């Protein structure tokens, strides 16, 4: 039947506060007020890998699954992890895991904790007597390749691993419905060359805001906004239709850690729901954790106790792509390690 | 074993012959000599994704498959798509299959096209209405970031696309085994930092994976490591023959990875004591390794030009950095309409 959450765990780096930003010449005064971002997780030594592996072995550990019962690793990421040609999913498992399961990456850019999580379900069902996966996320978004305020204005990208333990057999959460949108018609909002073309040659800083104003020159304002409203809202029912639920069934929303400019467009104004019943507060503090935010977000509401039994939890998570994750997630009970 | 492969394609840039990357100072002599390439496919302007995206749209064309009964994508590649933030898979979905099944990034180094496959026969699996998979394979290895002669000597590496469309209702071959093994006590040999440490901090380039595997031995050790290699490798091969209730005999072509022919005779040739002639060698001596996408191309290759029969077995070979192997058993059911005689 369905499948339960083990385990999650993750590895954040130490904040620097908007004020320590502001002081720096890391952001502006405007865009510390439009995003109302308090601090972000940033990484000193750390690499994308390590952080993942740390934070597998905390999902681990509380997951109390052993490692001949991960029969799956996924790693997700959006930025560069370090070293090419090299396995930074390999490199989970020897340091968290050392099993010999399969072990690969999977990306789905800001969605991709969702779509590794989406492979792993199936994986898990795929064959009867497969019992957990490991899903983790890791990214680095330092200079000289990212500028983590303002490569992508409105969202303020975060240092960062997170982790999850998927299992067939058991666990203190319920996966009560998980379901991906795709709508690849958009796809050229985040590159250049044309956008119903072929991409432009190589691009090693990073600059999103040009790429979609061109998209939107070529492809039209209303078609853009509406397009991602529609794949916003097929994800969201669909979830919650598949988990026999209602928005008013639901306790706590798991919202990505964007800019309050874009959650407020994107969610509070949309959904008429109160950022209180939401991940708000934990997001304008750590920052977008590349396609973890979900894991990070479900973790510390299950961590600081505020998700109770019975309660239903709504993850949302979205990808330039565009790919739209949702998933209902019920607590079954309080964890060990929860306070 | 129940999946069918129903279509499969590959788009190559023109070859760069050995001869002008000799004149060029790409490569020299004993670089020519000891892994006997002939040429290697180099793109111009083409990206990784819109070389995926080309060989995508001839491989479902090729399957007939209606783009309605593609119920994943799954890009594989190894070096950068590009653009970062944006999808490349969502580019292949848009551009070769203009659905809405989910699109997404799947690596494993150069066992990439493999690792998807694993993952695409699960979903196919996972529930009953699933019809069909696509799986592609896309890298653009170009200077100053990567030296496709020198970053990684022994192998030269190939621009291009490749892929595979995998069904559960029907095809021209049966995927009849696919096992993978993993030896993550290798990875270390592929980046800096101690082995058994945490990676050095970010690589600014350009790749030089001999400088890792020279550190990575003289800490782990020489005889340790040849011995997990060929550990690796042994168990994929024994697991995929097992799985298919065959022995390599009953194999007619072998697909194997592009490497240089010193690698190939020390991994395959010399150790497996297999023809050189019932493998995918001269072809991919021409064609360069191409990311993690060589076993599509290789049977693309073989079925394409009607090497292959019905009744006959093929094995794929494929291995990557991690260490990752995977191996497979497809049986060719009917010689497709776009294959020669």
């Amino acid at each position: 039947g369905d499948l339960y959450v083990a385990g999650c765990g993750v590895w954040l780096p130490p904040p620097v506060t908007t004020e320590q930003a502001l002081a720096a010449g890391h952001c502006d005064r405007r865009l510390a007020s439009s995003t109302r971002m308090l601090s972000v997780a940033v990484a000193d030594k750390e690499t994308p890998a390590e952080m993942a592996a740390l934070a597998a072995q905390t999902a681990l550990d509380r997951s109390g699954v052993a490692p001949a019962h991960v029969d799956l690793v996924l790693h997700a990421s959006l930025y560069f992890q370090g070293h090419h040609l090299w396995a930074p999913s390999s490199y989970v498992q020897r340091v968290a895991v050392g099993n010999r399961c399969p072990a690969m990456e999977v990306r789905q850019v800001s969605n991709g904790g969702m779509a590794a999580l989406e492979l792993a379900r199936a994986y898990l069902l795929a064959a009867p007597d497969r019992v957990a996966a490991l899903i983790t996320t890791g990214d680095r978004m330092h200079p000289p390749g990212f500028d983590r305020w303002s490569s992508d204005p409105g969202t303020v990208y975060a240092d960062g691993g997170t982790a999850l333990v998927l299992s067939r057999q058991g666990g203190f959460a319920r996966l009560r419905s998980l379901v991906t949108v795709s709508e690849p018609v958009l796809e050229g909002m985040h590159r250049g060359g044309h956008p119903f073309g072929p991409p432009s040659p190589e691009e090693q800083a990073v600059d999103l805001d040009a790429h979609k104003r061109a998209y939107v020159a070529e492809a039209g304002s209303s078609f853009s906004v509406a397009r991602v409203s529609a794949g916003q809202e097929e994800a969201l029912t669909g979830a919650l239709e598949a988990a026999g639920a209602g928005l008013d069934d639901i306790s706590r929303v798991v919202l990505p850690h964007m800019g309050w400019r874009r959650l407020s467009a994107a969610y509070f104004n949309k959904w008429h729901i109160q950022p209180e019943r939401t991940t708000w507060e934990f997001g304008r503090r750590t920052g977008h954790l590349g396609g973890g935010d979900p894991i990070a977000g479900f973790d510390h509401l299950v961590g600081s106790g505020r998700l109770a039994p019975g309660e239903l939890c709504l993850l949302v998570s979205v990808g330039a792509g565009f790919s739209w994750s949702c998933a209902v997630v019920e607590l079954l009970e309080r964890p060990s390690w929860a306070a």
